[PDB]
Protein backbone atom coordinates (compact mmCIF):
# COMPACT_ATOMS: atom_id res chain seq x y z
CA UNK A 1 0.00 0.00 0.00
CA UNK A 2 3.09 2.22 0.25
CA UNK A 3 3.91 4.07 -3.01
CA UNK A 4 7.36 3.61 -4.56
CA UNK A 5 10.19 6.11 -4.04
CA UNK A 6 13.37 4.78 -5.71
CA UNK A 7 15.59 7.60 -4.43
CA UNK A 8 15.20 6.26 -0.89
CA UNK A 9 14.47 2.55 -1.32
CA UNK A 10 17.02 0.11 0.07
CA UNK A 11 17.15 -3.63 -0.68
CA UNK A 12 16.09 -5.92 2.17
CA UNK A 13 18.83 -8.45 1.43
CA UNK A 14 21.47 -5.83 2.22
CA UNK A 15 19.96 -5.19 5.64
CA UNK A 16 20.79 -7.43 8.60
CA UNK A 17 18.79 -6.66 11.76
CA UNK A 18 20.55 -7.02 15.12
CA UNK A 19 20.22 -5.94 18.74
CA UNK A 20 17.12 -3.97 19.80
CA UNK A 21 17.96 -0.40 20.91
CA UNK A 22 14.68 0.35 22.65
CA UNK A 23 10.94 0.50 22.11
CA UNK A 24 8.81 3.62 22.60
CA UNK A 25 5.30 4.96 22.02
CA UNK A 26 4.52 3.82 18.46
CA UNK A 27 7.44 1.64 17.39
CA UNK A 28 10.69 -0.22 17.90
CA UNK A 29 14.27 0.65 16.96
CA UNK A 30 16.95 -1.94 16.27
CA UNK A 31 20.65 -1.83 15.48
CA UNK A 32 21.48 -3.23 12.06
CA UNK A 33 24.17 -3.62 9.42
CA UNK A 34 23.52 -2.12 6.00
CA UNK A 35 25.76 -3.01 3.06
CA UNK A 36 26.21 -0.30 0.45
CA UNK A 37 23.85 2.24 2.01
CA UNK A 38 26.62 4.78 1.44
CA UNK A 39 26.44 4.89 -2.37
CA UNK A 40 29.98 6.28 -2.51
CA UNK A 41 31.19 2.96 -0.97
CA UNK A 42 28.79 0.19 -2.17
CA UNK A 43 30.71 -2.72 -0.62
CA UNK A 44 31.02 -1.39 2.94
CA UNK A 45 28.83 -2.48 5.82
CA UNK A 46 27.78 0.41 8.04
CA UNK A 47 26.06 0.08 11.41
CA UNK A 48 22.67 1.83 11.30
CA UNK A 49 19.45 2.11 13.28
CA UNK A 50 16.15 0.82 11.93
CA UNK A 51 12.74 2.03 13.03
CA UNK A 52 9.86 -0.40 12.53
CA UNK A 53 6.38 -1.24 13.80
CA UNK A 54 5.78 -3.46 16.80
CA UNK A 55 3.46 -6.48 16.79
CA UNK A 56 0.81 -4.44 18.60
CA UNK A 57 1.02 -1.60 16.08
CA UNK A 58 -2.08 0.48 15.44
CA UNK A 59 -3.15 1.91 12.09
CA UNK A 60 -2.12 5.32 13.44
CA UNK A 61 1.36 4.00 14.27
CA UNK A 62 1.79 3.03 10.60
CA UNK A 63 0.78 6.40 9.16
CA UNK A 64 2.87 8.14 11.86
CA UNK A 65 5.96 6.14 10.94
CA UNK A 66 5.34 6.97 7.28
CA UNK A 67 4.76 10.64 8.07
CA UNK A 68 7.96 10.69 10.13
CA UNK A 69 9.82 9.11 7.21
CA UNK A 70 8.46 11.71 4.82
CA UNK A 71 9.51 14.60 7.07
CA UNK A 72 13.07 13.27 7.22
CA UNK A 73 13.13 13.04 3.43
CA UNK A 74 12.52 16.74 2.89
CA UNK A 75 14.66 17.92 5.80
CA UNK A 76 18.11 17.36 4.30
CA UNK A 77 21.53 16.33 5.58
CA UNK A 78 23.35 17.89 8.55
CA UNK A 79 25.98 16.82 11.08
CA UNK A 80 23.77 17.63 14.07
CA UNK A 81 20.55 15.82 13.11
CA UNK A 82 19.82 12.10 12.86
CA UNK A 83 19.62 11.73 9.08
CA UNK A 84 17.54 9.39 6.96
CA UNK A 85 19.71 6.89 5.07
CA UNK A 86 17.05 4.81 3.32
CA UNK A 87 13.88 2.74 3.70
CA UNK A 88 12.45 -0.69 2.95
CA UNK A 89 8.86 0.11 1.99
CA UNK A 90 7.97 -2.58 -0.57
CA UNK A 91 7.04 -6.26 -0.22
CA UNK A 92 7.40 -6.41 3.56
CA UNK A 93 7.32 -4.47 6.84
CA UNK A 94 8.18 -0.75 6.79
CA UNK A 95 11.80 -0.21 7.79
CA UNK A 96 12.99 3.35 8.32
CA UNK A 97 16.78 3.37 8.25
CA UNK A 98 18.61 6.21 10.02
CA UNK A 99 22.07 7.06 11.35
CA UNK A 100 23.13 5.07 14.40
CA UNK A 101 24.09 6.75 17.67
CA UNK A 102 26.00 4.37 19.94
CA UNK A 103 25.83 6.41 23.14
CA UNK A 104 22.06 6.77 23.31
CA UNK A 105 20.01 9.81 24.24
CA UNK A 106 21.42 12.99 25.79
CA UNK A 107 19.29 12.78 28.94
CA UNK A 108 20.69 9.36 29.91
CA UNK A 109 24.14 10.33 28.64
CA UNK A 110 24.22 13.28 31.05
CA UNK A 111 22.70 11.43 34.01
CA UNK A 112 25.35 8.70 33.82
CA UNK A 113 28.12 11.29 33.97
CA UNK A 114 26.89 12.92 37.16
CA UNK A 115 29.52 12.90 39.92
CA UNK A 116 32.80 12.94 33.52
CA UNK A 117 31.53 16.21 32.04
CA UNK A 118 33.45 19.49 31.86
CA UNK A 119 31.65 22.83 31.60
CA UNK A 120 33.01 23.35 28.08
CA UNK A 121 31.58 19.99 27.02
CA UNK A 122 28.11 21.24 28.03
CA UNK A 123 28.65 24.49 26.14
CA UNK A 124 29.82 22.50 23.11
CA UNK A 125 26.74 20.30 23.33
CA UNK A 126 24.48 23.35 23.51
CA UNK A 127 26.31 24.94 20.57
CA UNK A 128 25.94 21.84 18.38
CA UNK A 129 22.24 21.57 19.14
CA UNK A 130 21.75 25.26 18.33
CA UNK A 131 23.35 24.55 14.94
CA UNK A 132 21.07 21.61 14.21
CA UNK A 133 18.12 23.80 15.07
CA UNK A 134 19.43 26.71 13.00
CA UNK A 135 19.66 24.45 9.96
CA UNK A 136 16.31 22.92 10.78
CA UNK A 137 14.62 26.34 10.90
CA UNK A 138 16.30 27.34 7.63
CA UNK A 139 14.58 24.34 6.01
CA UNK A 140 11.30 25.74 7.34
CA UNK A 141 10.92 22.78 9.70
CA UNK A 142 9.50 23.20 13.18
CA UNK A 143 10.46 20.28 15.44
CA UNK A 144 7.84 20.68 18.19
CA UNK A 145 9.42 17.96 20.36
CA UNK A 146 12.88 19.33 21.17
CA UNK A 147 14.20 17.80 24.40
CA UNK A 148 17.19 15.93 25.81
CA UNK A 149 15.51 12.54 25.36
CA UNK A 150 15.23 13.48 21.67
CA UNK A 151 18.91 14.23 21.15
CA UNK A 152 21.17 11.29 20.35
CA UNK A 153 24.91 11.05 20.99
CA UNK A 154 27.28 9.30 18.58
CA UNK A 155 30.48 7.38 19.39
CA UNK A 156 32.53 10.49 18.68
CA UNK A 157 30.15 12.47 20.92
CA UNK A 158 28.40 14.39 18.13
CA UNK A 159 24.99 15.70 19.19
CA UNK A 160 22.16 14.74 16.86
CA UNK A 161 18.59 16.00 16.96
CA UNK A 162 16.23 13.06 16.47
CA UNK A 163 12.56 12.06 16.74
CA UNK A 164 10.84 13.93 13.93
CA UNK A 165 7.42 12.37 14.62
CA UNK A 166 5.86 15.70 15.54
CA UNK A 167 7.85 17.83 13.09
CA UNK A 168 6.00 19.91 10.49
CA UNK A 169 6.85 21.83 7.34
CA UNK A 170 5.83 25.50 7.45
CA UNK A 171 2.49 29.91 11.50
CA UNK A 172 1.11 26.43 12.22
CA UNK A 173 -2.20 25.65 13.94
CA UNK A 174 -1.74 22.99 16.65
CA UNK A 175 -4.72 20.71 17.33
CA UNK A 176 -6.77 20.96 20.51
CA UNK A 177 -6.02 18.12 22.96
CA UNK A 178 -2.34 18.63 22.18
CA UNK A 179 0.24 15.92 21.57
CA UNK A 180 3.13 18.17 22.57
CA UNK A 181 5.05 17.49 25.82
CA UNK A 182 3.79 20.25 28.11
CA UNK A 183 7.02 21.04 29.98
CA UNK A 184 8.90 21.86 26.76
CA UNK A 185 6.23 23.92 25.04
CA UNK A 186 6.03 27.65 24.44
CA UNK A 187 2.87 29.35 25.75
CA UNK A 188 1.73 30.19 22.18
CA UNK A 189 1.75 26.51 21.26
CA UNK A 190 -0.15 25.58 24.38
CA UNK A 191 -2.64 28.47 24.64
CA UNK A 192 -3.01 29.89 21.13
CA UNK A 193 -2.42 26.59 19.35
CA UNK A 194 0.14 28.36 17.15
CA UNK A 195 3.69 27.27 16.34
CA UNK A 196 6.69 29.13 14.88
CA UNK A 197 10.47 28.78 14.90
CA UNK A 198 10.38 31.00 17.99
CA UNK A 199 8.31 28.28 19.67
CA UNK A 200 11.20 25.84 19.17
CA UNK A 201 13.43 28.53 20.68
CA UNK A 202 11.51 28.26 23.96
CA UNK A 203 11.93 24.49 23.85
CA UNK A 204 15.65 25.02 23.32
CA UNK A 205 15.72 27.05 26.53
CA UNK A 206 14.30 24.04 28.36
CA UNK A 207 16.87 21.91 26.54
CA UNK A 208 19.61 24.22 27.84
CA UNK A 209 18.23 23.77 31.34
CA UNK A 210 18.28 19.98 30.94
CA UNK A 211 21.87 20.09 29.73
CA UNK A 212 23.30 22.22 32.54
CA UNK A 213 21.42 20.23 35.21
CA UNK A 214 23.02 17.11 33.72
CA UNK A 215 19.66 15.70 32.66
CA UNK A 216 17.31 17.15 35.25
CA UNK A 217 13.55 16.99 34.76
CA UNK A 218 12.01 20.44 34.09
CA UNK A 219 9.61 22.14 36.53
CA UNK A 220 10.38 19.54 39.26
CA UNK A 221 7.51 18.75 41.63
CA UNK A 222 5.01 20.66 39.52
CA UNK A 223 2.25 18.42 38.13
CA UNK A 224 1.44 18.94 34.45
CA UNK A 225 -2.08 19.98 35.39
CA UNK A 226 -0.83 23.04 37.27
CA UNK A 227 1.86 24.05 34.78
CA UNK A 228 -0.53 25.67 32.30
CA UNK A 229 -1.59 28.27 34.86
CA UNK A 230 1.91 28.98 36.22
CA UNK A 231 3.31 29.80 32.77
CA UNK A 232 0.47 32.28 32.27
CA UNK A 233 1.51 33.85 35.56
CA UNK A 234 5.12 34.07 34.39
CA UNK A 235 6.68 31.16 36.31
CA UNK A 236 10.19 30.20 35.16
CA UNK A 237 12.78 27.63 36.27
CA UNK A 238 15.80 28.49 38.43
CA UNK A 239 19.38 28.83 37.17
CA UNK A 240 21.10 25.46 37.23
CA UNK A 241 24.04 25.27 39.67
CA UNK A 242 26.58 24.60 36.90
CA UNK A 243 25.64 27.61 34.76
CA UNK A 244 27.14 31.08 34.20
CA UNK A 245 25.01 34.22 34.35
CA UNK A 246 25.53 34.67 30.61
CA UNK A 247 24.11 31.23 29.86
CA UNK A 248 21.27 31.73 32.33
CA UNK A 249 20.30 35.00 30.69
CA UNK A 250 20.23 33.07 27.42
CA UNK A 251 17.73 30.55 28.85
CA UNK A 252 15.52 33.29 30.26
CA UNK A 253 15.60 35.03 26.88
CA UNK A 254 14.45 31.82 25.18
CA UNK A 255 11.65 31.95 27.75
CA UNK A 256 10.44 35.43 26.85
CA UNK A 257 6.65 35.69 26.86
CA UNK A 258 6.86 37.49 23.50
CA UNK A 259 8.09 35.17 20.69
CA UNK A 260 9.61 37.94 18.57
CA UNK A 261 11.58 39.10 21.62
CA UNK A 262 13.27 35.71 21.97
CA UNK A 263 16.58 35.23 20.18
CA UNK A 264 16.61 33.42 16.84
CA UNK A 265 18.61 30.23 16.39
CA UNK A 266 21.07 32.21 14.29
CA UNK A 267 21.56 34.63 17.20
CA UNK A 268 21.95 31.74 19.66
CA UNK A 269 24.56 30.18 17.37
CA UNK A 270 26.46 33.49 17.27
CA UNK A 271 26.49 33.87 21.06
CA UNK A 272 27.23 30.21 21.77
CA UNK A 273 30.05 30.30 19.24
CA UNK A 274 31.56 33.26 21.13
CA UNK A 275 31.05 31.68 24.56
CA UNK A 276 32.57 28.38 23.38
CA UNK A 277 35.51 30.15 21.72
CA UNK A 278 36.44 31.45 25.16
CA UNK A 279 35.83 29.00 28.03
N1 LIG B 1 19.18 6.43 15.49
C1 LIG B 1 19.27 5.82 16.81
N2 LIG B 1 20.44 5.34 17.26
C2 LIG B 1 20.54 4.77 18.48
N3 LIG B 1 19.44 4.68 19.29
C3 LIG B 1 18.23 5.16 18.88
C4 LIG B 1 18.12 5.75 17.60
N4 LIG B 1 16.86 6.13 17.45
C5 LIG B 1 16.17 5.81 18.54
N5 LIG B 1 16.97 5.22 19.44
C6 LIG B 1 16.59 4.75 20.71
O1 LIG B 1 15.46 3.80 20.56
C7 LIG B 1 14.47 4.21 21.58
C8 LIG B 1 13.16 4.49 20.94
O2 LIG B 1 13.04 5.83 20.51
P1 LIG B 1 11.68 6.32 19.78
O3 LIG B 1 11.89 7.69 19.19
O4 LIG B 1 11.36 5.37 18.64
O5 LIG B 1 10.47 6.32 20.81
P2 LIG B 1 10.08 7.55 21.74
O6 LIG B 1 10.17 8.84 20.96
O7 LIG B 1 8.60 7.39 22.23
C9 LIG B 1 11.17 7.65 23.23
P3 LIG B 1 11.60 9.42 23.50
O8 LIG B 1 10.30 10.30 23.51
O9 LIG B 1 12.37 9.61 24.84
O10 LIG B 1 12.47 9.84 22.35
C10 LIG B 1 15.02 5.35 22.30
O11 LIG B 1 15.44 4.95 23.60
C11 LIG B 1 16.14 5.83 21.56
O12 LIG B 1 17.17 6.24 22.47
Amino acid sequence: ELPEDPKWEFPRDKLTLGKPLGEGAFGQVVMAEAVGIDKDKPKEAVTVAVKMLKDDATEKDLSDLVSEMEMMKMIGKHKNIINLLGACTQDGPLYVIVEYASKGNLREYLRARRPQMTFKDLVSCTYQLARGMEYLASQKCIHRDLAARNVLVTENNVMKIADFGLARDIYYKNTTNGRLPVKWMAPEALFDRVYTHQSDVWSFGVLMWEIFTLGGSPYPGIPVEELFKLLKEGHRMDKPANCTNELYMMMRDCWHAVPSQRPTFKQLVEDLDRILTLT
